[PDB]
């Protein structure tokens, strides 16, 4: 229960904000962030983020994850590498770049890609006319509005245990727009009206934090 | 009716697919691309993406539209400061990194800002324990699925023309997740089922082809 990200973003600073759990670890070389990291309560370790020693001293062992965030596309893969080395268990996420290295960088080791690269491209490609979407993914997701994303865990023996998504009708009571369900990591994006719910289910959804809340009573126990 | 993307990425390379239109034109400093972006169609012109002179030779006088991928972010700002020098009338639209620029960005004449920097350190720092909004973002956005958003256009004198959003029901017709409303250039994200469609509105909405078609249908004249 410990989480380590490793390499230096000007959404580190963003990073390292809602991220304040038992304890977060940054490494990094430019030494110039030391003020920064510390000026948020987390960890700071000086070093290079793809030797194996460091990741080490980063007690990457252990970890309840591990974060990489680096310039170079392949800098990302060493690092993985040089992380599982370490831990054929820890959990993996790295930021992305190109297209073409996503799998590679998968295949590596890593769990979670992201490649916001490949994202900005196409919105803008998209944004053309109108930022309409833009405007969205901005709001639920460039954090310009409270709308986000949520996941909410279906808890033991709710009362929407057993229950269809028609039935459930979460959008009409609550507000929040059911859009896909996680199970046993696989996410049924849209999901049909005939699944039923099955307690331990994590629904994502998008809202508000009334919203959000009136979903978490809902499905209550 | 042209577009002008200025500066190079590894979503260019994405940008420029998708983009077929008209007329495309690049500009970049790196001569390393000519290549790549002939290789596709669009026209390749080399320069400074500051310097007014090329800005101009870059025929972004009357563009359809303008974006702007560059490295820095001051550079961005600059090229726009640059860009409506020549045209207060043009689209401009930009990706940006720093959180704390969007404002000057936009204030600079940007339309449009997009900082997939500030995404990704979010999703990742929310990806902790699921990658479960990872995977949806990876899906509708970074392409991994044929899920996508939608933006679909209200025609004139449509069957949904003066309907509620409750009576629409577009979900349960057509299967397209409806999640806001664009009109006159303000997105109305998650739309209460109150509000009547007014002929000219946009749906952003969100899934598959056939479901997007079906949208289309429906809402056909």
């Amino acid at each position: 229960r410990h989480v380590v990200i490793c390499g230096w973003s000007e959404s580190t600073l963003e990073c390292l904000r809602e991220l304040r759990g038992s304890e977060v670890f940054v490494l990094a070389e430019d030494e110039n962030v030391r003020k920064k990291v510390l000026r948020s309560g987390a960890n700071f370790v000086h070093g290079d983020p793809t030797r194996v020693s460091d990741l080490e001293k980063a007690n990457v062992r252990g970890a309840r994850a591990v974060i990489v965030d680096l310039e170079s596309d392949s800098e990302t893969i060493h690092c993985i590498l040089g992380i599982r080395k370490i831990d054929e268990s820890v959990r993996i996420i790295a930021e992305a770049e190109r297209y073409e290295n996503i799998e590679q960088l998968r295949m590596a080791g890593a769990d979670q890609v992201i490649s916001p690269f490949v994202i900005s491209g196409r919105l803008m490609s998209r944004s053309i006319d109108d930022g309409y979407e833009a405007m969205f993914v901005q709001d639920v997701l460039a954090e310009e509005s409270t709308r986000r994303m949520v996941e909410v865990p279906i808890p033991e023996g709710s009362k929407l245990e057993g229950v269809s998504v028609l039935d459930a009708d979460i959008h009409d009571v609550t507000g929040v727009i059911i859009i896909g369900v996680g199970r046993g990591d696989e996410l049924i994006i849209d999901p049909p009206r005939d699944y039923s719910f099955r307690a331990g289910d994590i629904i994502l959804g998008i809202g508000k934090p009334e919203e959000i809340e009136r979903l978490k009573n809902y499905i209550s126990a």
